[PDB]
């Protein structure tokens, strides 16, 4: 029992990060096979970040340009090419320790981890949601960009973000592995800040059926209310709106605790109309909106 | 920026984690060299659990008692031997991943990263602290036992605990790699149970510093305090005592924001005497107490 806030084991993409360096910018990389991945703004300085064009700025590079470090053995870079805001490295060995993967684009209001870099090296590992506006609140210092984030399944890792930048409120925007942002960011020097969030509303319920699962039961009430009313509260509250498919997707969590989906609603109404009352869920005093209804179904078996 | 519950990078243990099975009992070892540690609850069914006498249990079992399996391959056992609650099997190949290890146990109030296994194969990672009382609140279910948990320093993994059972409420309870319980708990069937816990100051005032660092400061005041009053207040509230040693501990944390340990202590006395008022600290309306000075550094700096 106990549920915790749990990172997939990261030591199949420890195997694959690199530092990638172009000039005086260092930064990370992930090498698959015979190629090297990471953000193109490695190829400027803070000068051209204002302004770049990086068409212009890739055909003045060179592949004697690019240092690829993996630990110690320095990685021959062969051939370079862009893909949207990735830069791809084709080196002259394949990684040994590739595992099988998928370049997977996430879901708003779904989980990864990411495994944080520094100069190539891993730093220390932990879970994200996508934010309803293309954020996530990660844990970045200078020199993280490059880091990736990831799901596995079955000894596959599914690579979903590559960390690009911070923006002004302290959040993080990346791309997915194919070079594309998430939301309406861009890698240069804009004004550029997050949108308007809202509260992922299937997330909060899939992770009050954690909580009776491990023995939190105050919260609970004889009520049950109707999709629609309940809707017209969280709109009220700044949360999402619950969808049938939501529903079903809380099926099984439903099931197993015996709590039908609109009972549970009824307490998240209460729940959001009075507070707490100084208790807490889950050892939290605030409403948790990070856990999938996978990442509860994976911690409550 | 961003301040996250983060955990080490988990490869180094992954490449170790084995299954053991005895009888119809299997769970999770460890494997270093030409040893197998795991603990020695594994040579018992559930009607010894009541009242076993492990002596006895170990010298009625041989060597082809226990398979051992490093995923498909399996470990020929050629030696047993108990220290204290550990079992440790020797086998006939060294792990050729075995990285540099130490076996060194915690102090109450650091914190490890934990690699959540089952039938020799990591789930999940995630960071606890070791209570006060000597428990640890993990997310553990059936098959976790012989888990262990473990920090990394320039690449040597210090192990610093196995997991061997779950109390009444639902937390945890092991043993260092040497065999030997934290806290006062037995791997029997009692009516053992977690004592009474305590707050860890040093902690949350660590915690207090790194939210400064990443802009929340809605907490901070004009006020100092001497050390003796803050701590007439810290035993009203089930805080530990704050001490000169963690006074110094703080001090880097208190050069970088400019704060003196005894002015933050001035804020930790006012929020415990007041509450939140509906704000939050580094998004938790709690005070948080898993994060050491160090961990905070590791991310603040």
């Amino acid at each position: 029992s106990g549920f915790r806030k749990m990172a997939f084991p990261s030591g199949k993409v420890e195997g694959c990060m690199v530092q990638v360096t172009c000039g005086t910018t260092t930064l990370n990389g992930l090498w698959l096979d015979d190629v090297v991945y990471c953000p193109r703004h490695v190829i400027c300085t803070s000068e051209d970040m204002l302004n770049p064009n990086y068409e212009d700025l890739l055909i003045r590079k060179s592949n004697h340009n690019f240092l690829v470090q993996a630990g110690n053995v320095q990685l021959r870079v062969i051939g370079h090419s862009m893909q949207n805001c990735v830069l791809k490295l084709k080196v002259d060995t394949a990684n040994p320790k590739t595992p099988k993967y998928k370049f997977v684009r996430i879901q708003p209001g779904q989980t990864f981890s990411v495994l944080a870099c520094y100069n190539g090296s891993p730093s220390g590992v932990y879970q994200c949601a996508m934010r309803p506006n293309f954020t996530i609140k990660g844990s970045f210092l200078n020199g993280s960009c490059g880091s990736v984030g990831f799901n596995i399944d079955y000894d596959c890792v599914s690579f979903c973000y590559m960390h690009h930048m911070e923006l002004p409120t302290g959040v993080h925007a990346g791309t997915d592995l194919e070079g594309n942002f998430y939301g309406p960011f861009v890698d240069r020097q804009t004004a550029q800040a997050a949108g308007t969030d809202t509260t992922i509303t299937v997330n909060v319920l899939a992770w009050l059926y954690a909580a009776v699962i491990n023995g939190d039961r105050w919260f609970l009430n004889r009520f049950t209310t109707t999709l629609n009313d309940f809707n017209l509260v969280a709109m009220k509250y700044n949360y999402e709106p619950l969808t049938q498919d939501h529903v079903d997707i809380l099926g099984p969590l439903s099931a197993q605790t015996g709590i039908a989906v609109l009972d549970m609603c009824a307490s998240l109404k209460e729940l959001l109309q009075n507070g707490m009352n100084g208790r807490t869920i889950l050892g939290s005093a605030l409403l948790e909106d990070e856990f999938t209804p996978f990442d509860v179904v994976r911690q409550c078996s």
